[PDB]
């Protein structure tokens, strides 16, 4: 047992890249992190580009501390009609010591009531949608992320990996996010405060 | 229009093939995703995801894409004779042939980059170039065209190369409105890899 359990969450019809380029981090960590990818049911579970990724139940543990990570994707469309999933993700939220989303994750967080009287942000292109559907949120508009206290929500697929990277300075220190950015060759804006997409919505 | 055989294998580098899935997996109607590996069935990344994979299958209805990503996995997989023979038959019947990272060490070893322009990530740089002195290898690109094949270096090459291949094949716009849809800040410039300068 380590540091931290990272329980990814999937469900059907995420989008591929606000799992993948987070996991891309943390899975680089693995003397810190221990990665779970959980869903509903276990077994496969299909992203909105079709890829098919293997997945258990989740599973309560008193000893580890873990991470609750909600992907966005067209599949929150109908999640957040589904009250059972809502159930589902407040179950696991209220055991978390640190929460993350990314895109319209945050719509999901938001549904379970966890961002009430909290800043969050989340996709542009969906930002109406999803802060339409709860006023006892701080929305933020602008931000690429932001962190509010032990949950840090983010906009689209750059800004996801880049509050990931943000997450691990946070967490392990700034040298280990920049060794990990620096040895997978990727790019990372440090600014969490400009997004350029806010721009044309 | 085209399928798109995204090569599998134990330990391969997640973002080397989902930052490219995210790009094409968002143009359905143009290519089909077929994930395969030499098995089929489960294969795991090195950061541990396992995903799902068929057999490679023969078509003749429909131009294909070969995709080859890189990790760890290659090392080992550069000695397999037979997944570098099965590769190069790949490559012998695809009408286009893409690499991330260490994927183009193995593209490299079915002898496809000999002649041609070529890169890889630059942290594997040396291991991937004094394999085959054969290939001109350049050094500084985050990615390289050369014909129809299309090799890419790190993980931020290998979205921005994706994108690029789809400006070439479909149209800029195309590229761009994906990269607005999802909101991933394209790097358009395949010319100066700023990790060259670490090694």
């Amino acid at each position: 047992s380590l540091s931290y359990r990272i329980d990814v969450l999937l469900f059907n019809k995420f989008e591929t890249l606000d799992v993948f380029g987070p996991v891309e981090i943390f899975g680089n960590l693995q003397d810190d992190f221990e990665l779970n990818f959980i869903s509903s049911d276990g077994g496969l579970v299909e992203s909105s580009q079709k890829v098919r990724v293997e997945t258990s139940l989740y599973t309560r543990d008193e000893n580890i501390e873990k991470i609750l990570f909600v992907p966005g994707g067209s599949g929150t469309r109908e999640k957040v009609n589904d009250d059972n999933f809502i159930n589902f993700i407040g179950n696991m939220v209220k055991e978390s010591k640190y929460i993350i989303s990314v895109c319209t994750g945050s719509a999901l967080l938001s549904k379970a009531g966890i961002l009430n009287g909290k800043r969050a942000t989340t996709n542009k292109r969906s930002f109406k949608w999803v802060t339409e559907q709860n006023e006892d949120v701080l929305w933020v508009k602008e931000a690429r992320w932001v962190k509010d206290g032990n949950i840090y929500t983010s906009s689209g697929v750059s800004a996801g990996i880049d509050m990931t990277l943000g997450f691990i300075e946070d967490l392990i220190g700034k040298e280990k996010a920049l060794e990990i950015s620096r040895s997978i060759e990727y790019f990372w804006n440090e600014d969490s405060n400009y997004d350029p997409f806010s721009k044309i919505y």
